[PDB]
DNA sequence: TACGCAAACGTTTGCGT
DNA sequence: TACGCAAACGTTTGCGT
């Protein structure tokens, strides 16, 4: 159609593609008349046939776990701010934790050509880990690991730990002693890394959780409800529980409720993620807040350079948590005696 | 590079090709023979040149609004599924509401060649119904209109005025006679239309709402504190309010909770939406169901046709909310006299 | 029986003059 | 000064034999 462009202008191809892309000077009269036909022609370039020329498709991949869950969906939305306002367009992938999910976007992704690779897997086995590092080729960051578990990959990494650590110190200066928590998946950082973060605290303090007063979730409402449900149902409770999440523990606080508990009034509560409208929450949720937003940009930011600069070698930023506090909290038994 | 696998493999790249895509018998000895290329070569093939010849690029775009949006959010999850298991591949891209933004997005778009497009834009101005017929050729479906505005497009609609008046009978059926209410944008369907149909039922029973019992929220949180908190906050207030949206409504909630009011023991609140965990709301939000997951796979399906089977004409299907009880009502002052 | 020749898809870009 | 010739990018596919 370029073709036909040129001809209702009486001018070469060649000339039409330089107006369109003003890659070298044309007379104005000509500049003109171009237009004058890509715009009753009513013309688009093909991009896929300019992609196939020049080598990039101006088009990168989320290959994502799943964008419903509140967390996700707002790294998300980030990501996409940033694709946009520096012409890149947003493939987004969900292989919900599942290997052959993930070998297949990861393949439709490379013949599609993305020119870098966003990543956020969640879990990442040995199994996952190798799939990816086929594909060392095109250039990729993971923007979930707590540490930097390759070499092959870019890295922007969150210090849940140092979260946990904040999350736990804040009960403890509260004046509490009798803690519960409910972590995320262990197959995970924001899972793993947050409780560990939160029992280092725990045992500086020589509080002792109590098995019966741990209970796994899986990020899901569904498990906080459970999990809570677990705990303050039983002969001795705690007088504070940390929750792994935001949802989960907008879970955890519906079936206090439902079981007439009060919030923070009998169980202090607090979460962890800062979700966008965790201040909805009743009570005002007290969290730890992450900094999605930045995560975002900042993992857009290093594939970018890679891309553009040709950046060979691996990098890794960390982001830093940040406690905020709402009112699902209250003064611990031992506030006093400190 | 499909040349350098039909090399080692001793082949035209006309067989290569042919094994890869199973389109013409090739002898096994072959058949293997070219395997063993395209894997020890590392191969890929180009979608992109792919795409250039038989003219598809088996992918879809999702001109959006906002991603993060539970509403939104949960739709779109379903949309992927839909392009995942159809091979389709998924170019996500929000406008926020901005004509220039949406005149990019719709560019970008169409260069990169879409299949299908996929339109949920919220509010659609002249403006904007303009630009979006210049892509008639793209084949397209707006799955967020009330009724059918443009003949060059597939559209799926909500009946959410059946929603709204489905709303309304509820309250007064249950007791309500002094109800409010918090409708969302009326330069939207699930604003303005929710509302009708929750006017029609009201004047049916000859309920006549308070202009100052009627506040405009943005489908945000905060717009629901605020109504609420404006509502409540008056010398005389309803005994019922229908909520606009969910998470308005979750808003709303939070508010009347820190203006001391019980819910619904005070007040009684209906919402609408039914997003993923309202039941964990506190408590638990009693709502219309909007059957977001339907109305994704239905759009999908729509597009796929004309799609493949080069449909012309449009087309709109309808889809159904319904009732869910939950507990954030309660029986008002008129229940014993019906 | 089983496979290749070669032109085409819609652009970009180096050497021209 | 201001513009064209023509080859190339990586595939697919019709006519062959
Ligand atoms: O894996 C996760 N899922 C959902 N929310 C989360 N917040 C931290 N990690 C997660
Ligand atoms: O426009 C909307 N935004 C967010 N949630 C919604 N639920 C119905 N309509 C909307």
């Amino acid at each position: 159609t370029i073709k036909d462009v040129a001809k209702r202008a009486n001018v070469s191809t060649t000339t039409v593609s330089h107006v369109i892309n003003k890659t070298r000077f044309v007379a104005e009269e000509t500049r003109n008349a171009v237009w004058a036909a890509i715009k009753e022609l009513h013309y688009s370039p093909s991009a896929v046939a300019r992609s196939l020329k020049v080598n990039h498709t101006k088009s990168i991949g989320l290959l994502a776990t799943s964008s419903e869950a509140a967390y996700f969906a707002e790294i998300i939305e980030a990501v996409e701010k940033n694709c946009f306002q520096k012409g890149y367009t947003l493939i987004l992938g969900n292989a919900w934790n599942n290997l052959e999910k993930q070998r297949a976007y990861l393949s439709m992704m490379a013949q599609k050509r993305v020119d870098g690779l966003l990543v956020m897997c969640s879990e990442y086995p040995e199994p996952l880990l190798a799939m990816l590092e086929e594909y060392r080729h095109i250039p990729m960051v993971v923007m979930d690991w707590g540490e930097a578990k390759a070499d092959f990959t870019d890295a922007v990494i969150d210090n849940a730990f140092e979260g946990g650590y904040m999350a736990g110190r804040y009960l403890i200066e509260r004046g509490h002693r009798e803690i519960g928590v409910i972590p995320g998946p262990l197959e995970r950082n924001t899972g793993a890394g947050r409780l560990a973060g939160f029992m280092k605290a725990m045992e500086e303090a020589m509080i002792k959780v109590p098995e019966s007063w741990i209970v796994q979730g899986d990020f899901e409402p569904e498990s906080g409800y459970r999990a809570m449900q677990q705990i303050l149902s039983q002969p001795h409770r705690p007088t504070a529980v940390f929750c792994g999440g935001d949802i989960m523990a907008m879970g955890a606080l519906c079936a206090a409720d439902e079981m007439g508990l009060r919030v923070p009034q009998d169980v202090s509560l607090i979460g962890y993620d800062n979700v966008r409208n965790a201040r909805y929450f009743t009570p005002a949720l007290t969290t730890i807040h992450q900094p999605k937003d930045s995560l975002g940009e900042t993992a857009f930011n290093m594939l970018l350079d890679r891309i553009v600069n040709k950046r060979e070698e691996p990098q890794s930023i960390e982001v830093h948590p940040r406690l905020i506090e709402r009112r699902s909290v209250a003064d611990g038994p031992f506030r006093d005696y400190r």
